[PDB]
C-alpha cells in the first residue's frame, strides 16, 4: 500500500543537497578589443547621411571560470559608438559573478539586473550583460560534452546561410557581381543586397543585375536598413515583386511597427526586421503588432541567449520565420534550434578572432562537433585588446 | 585587416560534424505498474456523485539508455481509467526513438507526434510521450553531471512545500487533525484541505477546525476540485475570505475559463487551477483568459517537460504564480527554475516507487545533489508492474 488512514512521511539518507555541492564561478576576465575593417563599409545609413562609414567593430569578451574546472567565452558587440560603455557597465558588475554556480544562469542575470537597476533591462546594460550570459551558455554545454546546438536541442545539423558582407553600398557593381561568383563558388545560399539609397533607380539596376547574374531560383533578398519612408517602401515593394525575394528588409525605421506590418499585408513578398532592437520588450512589440514574416534578433543586442530563446519562442508561436542579425559564431546554434526553417547571415569580419572556422557546404553552414559555442580566442583578438580587466582568482 | 574590398571566406581544419558525432539511443524499455492505496481516496468528485474511490494510480514509466553509455529513467501516469491507453500508445510509437540523437528533445517529440499524428497533440497521446520526454530530460542533466533543476538554472535550492494526502474528504475531522499535527511535525510548510462537498456547512466546519488548529499563520489552501457551479463558489469564496487562504483551488469546472476569471478578478484570496488540463494550448487558453493567479499545470498530463516549460514561461510573462500538481519527484526541479516563488504539492504515494527520499526540512523540499531527477526505480516498482516491453538492445 502506498498510503494509509493517517499521512506518513518518508526519511532521506542522502542529506547532501545541490546547493553544497554546485559549482562555483572563481574567475572572470572582460576585454574591449577592436576589430579594424581595411575598407570602410557603407550601407544605407551612410549614403543618406545618418551615419559615417564603418571602419571597426568593438567586441566586448567575457572569460569565465569555474572552481571544478570550467570554461565559458561569450562576447557582445557595436559597430560605431557604445564599446566604451558596454565594456564600462560589464567591468563594474562582472565581481557579482563571483561565487555563483554558473549553471543558474536566468538568476545570475536577475542579480546583475539588480546590480545595476537604475539603468534599465533593455539596451546598453543588457549588452553588457550578453557577454556574461553567453559565456554561461557556452560553459554550460561544454560540462555536458555538446555544441551550444545540441544543449539547447537542435532540429536541424546545418543551416541556410546567405552572405552580406560581399552587397554593400560603397561597392561598385562590377565588384558585388565578382562578389557574387566568389561567394557562390564557396558554397553560399543566398545573397541579400544592399538598398535604400537615395537613388532608387540604382537600386533597381544593381538588384535587377544581380538576380540576373543569379538565376530565377538562387535566394536572393534586399536591406534598406531603415531608410525608406512609407510611400518609397510600399513603391520599391511592388516593383521589386518581380525579383521573387526571400525577403525585404528593413525597408523602415526600426520602431515603424505599424508601417512594417502594412507592408507586410499587403504584399506576398516576406517582410524581415529586428537587427536593431535591444531587448525581448522591444521583440515583442513589433511580433504582437504582426510586423514581419521573419524576425531576426540579435543575441549581443537584445541582451544574450537568455533573452534570444524567449524571443525565438514568442516568434514561432506567431508562426514567423527566424534570420538572426549578424554574430554566425552564436547564432548557428541558435537557428539549428529553431522550429521553423531558419536562415544565418555571413560575414567573414569576426574570423580572425577565433582559431576556428565554420564549414559552408552546398548552401548550408554546419555545426561542428566543437562543444560550447566551438570557438577558442585567437591570438589576433589578444593582440586586437584595447582594455582587460580580472576579478577572482584563476582556479 | 577583418575585411576587404571584395568578400573572403575562410577554410575549417576540424571537418568532424555534430551530425556524425553525437550520441544515439539504441534500447527503450516501458512498464506499466499499479500504485495500491489500501485506503480509499475520495475528494468531492466522488462525493458529488462525479467518481468512484480512488484505489489505485497507473504509472507508466520509460528507461532509456544510448550508445554512449547514458541513461534515463521517467513516467506518467493516471488516476482511474487512462493508464491502459497511455502504455499501449507508448509501445506503438517508442520504436521511433531507436538511432535518434537524445539530445534533441524537441525534434524528438515532433517525430513522435507525427508517428501519432492521427490521435492529436493533447490529451493520452501526449501523456504517453510524457515518460519519454521526461526521461530524455533526465539523461540530458545527467549528461551534464547535474540534478535537472541545475541544468535548467535553479532560482532556489528548495522548494516550499505543502500536504494534500491527509486533507481529503474521505478523512473524519478528527483524523485531519491529526494528520496536520503529523505533517507540521514533519516540517511541512503548508495545509490544503479538500471542500466542494455537497454539504457547504461541512466544508466551512472543518475548514474553521484547521484554522483554529494551525493558527492564524501557516499556509492553509482549500481545493474544490471543480464541484461548485458559479453561483456556490462566489458565496463560499467571500465566506472563506477571512481564513486569509493561499488560494481557492478549482473551484469551477477545469474548462470553464470566464468563470475562473471572473471569480479571481471578484475575490482579494487567489484562485488556483490547472491540474487537469492536458496540453500547452489548454493551459494557454486559461492564461490568456485570465482565469487564475496561480498555474497549476502537471508534467505527466501536459505530455512532459518540454510543454510544461512553455507552460511555466506563458505563466511568468503574465505575472502569475506557479505551484505544480502532484509528481513532486519531477515538479520539484521545475518549480526550482520558476522566477517567481512557487509551491511544491506533497503526497506520499509515489516515494515506494523509487530507492531515494526528497528532504523536506523547515517547510520546504530540498533539491538534492543526485543527478538527473534524482531517483532510482526501486525493486517494489518491479513488484508492480504488470506489462512491460523493450526496444533495440542494451549497450
Amino acid at each position: 500500500s502506498a498510503n494509509s488512514d493517517a499521512v506518513t512521511y518518508a526519511k532521506a539518507a542522502n542529506t547532501r543537497t545541490a546547493a553544497e555541492t554546485g559549482d562555483r564561478i572563481e574567475w572572470v576576465k572582460l576585454s574591449l578589443a577592436f576589430l579594424p575593417l581595411a575598407t570602410p563599409v557603407s550601407d544605407a545609413k551612410v549614403l543618406t547621411g545618418r551615419q559615417k562609414p564603418l571602419t571597426e567593430v568593438a567586441i566586448i569578451i567575457a572569460e569565465i571560470r569555474s572552481r571544478d574546472g570550467f570554461e565559458g567565452v561569450g562576447f557582445s558587440y557595436s559597430k560605431r559608438a557604445g564599446g566604451q560603455g558596454i565594456y564600462a557597465h560589464a567591468k563594474e558588475i562582472a565581481d557579482n559573478l563571483l561565487g555563483e554556480d554558473p549553471n543558474d544562469i536566468d538568476k545570475i542575470y536577475t542579480k546583475l539586473l539588480w546590480a545595476g537597476a537604475s539603468v534599465g533591462r533593455s539596451g546598453m546594460a543588457v549588452q553588457a550583460i550578453s557577454p556574461i550570459d553567453i559565456a554561461l551558455w557556452d560553459m554550460k554545454a561544454k560540462r555536458a560534452g555538446l555544441p551550444l546546438a545540441k544543449l539547447l536541442g537542435a532540429h536541424r545539423d546545418s543551416v541556410q546561410c546567405y552572405n552580406t558582407s560581399g552587397g554593400f553600398l560603397h561597392t561598385p557593381l562590377d565588384q558585388v557581381l565578382k562578389n557574387v561568383v566568389i561567394s557562390r563558388e564557396n558554397g553560399i545560399g543566398g545573397i541579400k543586397l544592399k538598398v535604400g539609397q537615395p537613388n532608387c533607380a540604382e537600386d533597381i539596376r544593381r538588384l535587377t543585375a544581380v538576380r540576373e547574374a543569379l538565376g530565377d531560383e538562387f535566394p536572393l533578398m534586399v536591406d534598406a536598413n531603415q531608410q525608406w519612408d512609407r510611400e518609397t517602401a510600399i513603391r520599391m515593394g511592388r516593383k521589386m515583386e518581380q525579383f521573387n525575394l526571400i525577403w525585404i528588409e528593413e525597408p523602415l525605421d526600426a520602431y515603424d511597427i505599424e508601417g512594417h506590418a502594412q507592408l507586410a499585408a499587403a504584399l506576398d513578398t516576406p517582410i524581415a526586421t529586428g537587427e536593431m532592437l535591444t531587448s525581448f520588450r522591444e521583440h515583442e512589440q513589433l511580433i504582437l503588432g504582426n510586423a514581419s514574416d521573419f524576425v531576426q534578433p540579435d543575441a549581443p543586442r537584445v541582451g544574450g541567449i537568455s533573452p534570444f530563446l524567449k524571443i525565438m519562442d514568442l516568434a514561432a508561436k506567431h508562426g514567423r520565420k527566424l534570420a538572426p542579425h549578424f554574430a554566425m559564431e552564436v547564432h548557428l546554434h541558435l537557428s539549428a534550434a529553431y522550429p521553423l526553417e531558419p536562415w544565418l547571415e555571413h560575414f567573414e569580419w569576426l574570423n580572425p578572432l577565433f582559431n576556428e572556422q565554420l564549414e559552408l557546404r552546398d548552401g548550408r553552414m554546419w555545426i561542428s562537433d566543437r562543444h560550447g559555442l566551438g570557438f577558442t580566442l585567437s591570438e589576433q583578438a589578444r593582440r586586437w585588446t584595447q582594455l582587460t580587466c580580472e576579478f577572482g582568482k584563476r582556479p
